């Protein structure tokens, strides 16, 4: 059994990997060694201890990676580096894993000697897991995206912040709400007053999220005007499909909203050739066992295509499918997926299972 | 001074009209008569009392309109009917007002004898007030939309519901949040558990909104797969621009989120000819005194382009402007506007001021 080291396994992403791994009994086929950065198991900074491992899996973060990985690969270490952080995604000797979508690229990469596998951007992975079919048939000319992203993507303190915010917004009008005859306008004045107050907790987001939204995620890239988050759409989607040469356009706006862990995305997809909505649904649905096609019905869309629905599940629903007024080659689609699973922990857990088989 | 009757002035939309009217001292130039449906002022159902009025302004609702308007226009009444409800928007003898955008159509309509003016769909009006410039120069081939709509668009009880929901979601983990060392995963399990519980108030939305989203607004139109809400994009936008003959494509997905009164929209706009982002911003900014162009900077976008920012104000910010990977003719834009003002009460208050001048 291959010897595997785990780093950053106590964090949020790491914690979800552990549980998922335990649920699938992944520890039964490998030799797990756990590291830590504490000075209170081995030290995640002990390059020699890491050198003895066949595989390393980090959920620690980009900083850890940029400091340790180079030193380690320097010693000649021939092992496999599995990372959830973005730090190494674009490198020439690294592949962005999402096996249900790019298994071919991964197999080829293994046979070619690639030793670094990096999980991809939550937004992009959730997108590919949803409309993989389209990309597999080369039916996608481009895709305009608009996202509704969960606080879990920014971090655990960001989730707590969102919750405190909602808490204070209701408490600001708790008595008025119980009164079935109170003024709705006066109530709104109050909640808005609190959202704007000094003591309203916004240190983590840098603005209110609860009862609002933030149409800006990550750093600004002066080059294209995009945000690092928006850029990853074009960049990571193609590298994952193994199409860096003739890249398919993927672009849009990444917006943060008041949800805990599911990212939702509205798509306008330019198909290269006009097909009947009916065929398209099968091409979408048959691609993988997770994507779920939700019929364009109201009660069903309200019960299946929402964060409340998919949170903490591996299901990736896609619905509201239909042709867009711009013509028959234009497709409308809306999807929901859990950020911590297919958007973080799952892909990593999946490439690990493969590496120790 | 022309005699004006007001109906549904005690509702939410009506209440905002009254305050705005009072703030601008609109009652100084007209003779106001107030009606009511109660049997506890005149009766909104007294056709003869209404017949004496020069102008009628209703914020009562489609039902009231479809029952009274016909009977009234039947008596031969030559007055002006001002409605905020959608009931009459498409009729041949009605015009959809948004004077800062379609004053020309309104003037022409007045000179032609049109006596029915209807305020338009909140989403569309907020869109036109934002990117009016583009449409005025005929630089818009089509626009793919994705919205983040406030609860106020569905109603006052829907706002209270959203607030109770946020309230219960925080109260479900209130103690754990105070504990700076508590598990973020356990907390999420709990809040999600409450969101999914039986006693979680979702009667008004028919699903959770707080901590989630609902990608379905209004009724389903079997004809195109759109929702009545999504359809109004193509329909109302063109009628407002007076272009029903050669309609510009406007389509997308209308999604409801946890915000009180501002609708936000992400746009992918196909310009018919490639212009430098710099020129485009002026064309956008100069159109009206409300639209506000927010530079593509982080701190600024977090302080100006959000519901928290524009709620209860007449300002209509538009930002995140830049070219989209699909090519130089593709523009990205994000905007925020108050639903109860430019999306409901303002247009109505504006056509009234004109009618009594």
């Amino acid at each position: 059994m291959k010897n595997v080291g785990f780093i950053g396994w106590r964090g949020m992403v790491g914690s979800v990997l552990m549980d998922r791994m335990s649920q699938e009994n992944d520890f039964e086929n490998l030799n797990p060694v756990f590291f830590t950065t504490s000075q209170a198991l081995k030290s995640a900074f002990d390059i020699e201890e890491l050198k003895k491992l066949d595989i390393i899996v980090t959920c620690q973060g980009g900083d850890y990676t940029n400091e340790v990985y180079p030193k380690l690969k320097a010693t000649g270490w021939d092992g496999y580096w599995v990372d959830a952080a973005s730090a190494l995604r674009m490198k020439d000797d690294a592949i962005i894993v999402l096996d249900p979508v790019n298994q071919h690229v991964i197999s080829e990469g293994l046979k070619k000697g690639i030793k670094t596998f990096v999980g991809g951007n939550c937004t992009v992975s959730l997108m590919l897991m949803a409309i993989g079919g389209l990309f597999e048939k080369d039916l996608v000319e481009w895709i305009s995206v608009a996202t509704y992203q969960a606080a879990s993507g920014a971090g655990a303190k960001n989730m707590r912040e969102l919750l405190s915010q909602m808490g204070l917004l209701e408490q600001a009008v708790s008595s008025e709400l119980k009164d079935p005859a109170s003024s709705i306008l006066d109530i709104e004045r109050k909640v808005t007053a609190k959202m704007r107050a000094d003591n309203f907790p916004t240190d983590n987001f840098g603005a209110a999220l609860g009862g609002s939204l933030i149409p800006w995620i990550d750093k600004l890239l002066p080059e294209t005007g995009q945000t690092k988050e928006e850029w990853k759409g074009y960049a990571e989607t193609n590298k994952i499909l193994g199409l860096s040469d003739n890249p398919i356009p993927v672009d849009g706006l990444c917006v943060r909203i008041g949800a805990l862990r599911c990212h939702s995305q509205a798509f306008t997809i330019k198909l290269k050739k006009d097909l009947p909505l009916e065929e398209i649904e099968q091409i979408i649905a048959s691609h993988n066992e997770w994507v779920k096609v939700i019929p364009n019905d109201k009660e069903i869309t309200l019960r299946e295509l929402t964060p409340a629905k998919v949170t903490g599940t591996l299901s990736v629903p896609v619905g509201r499918l239909r042709k867009l007024a711009m013509g028959p080659e234009y497709l409308a689609a809306f999807t929901v997926g859990d950020q911590l699973l297919w958007g973080a922990a799952e892909p990593v857990r999946r490439i690990l299972k493969q590496l120790v088989a």
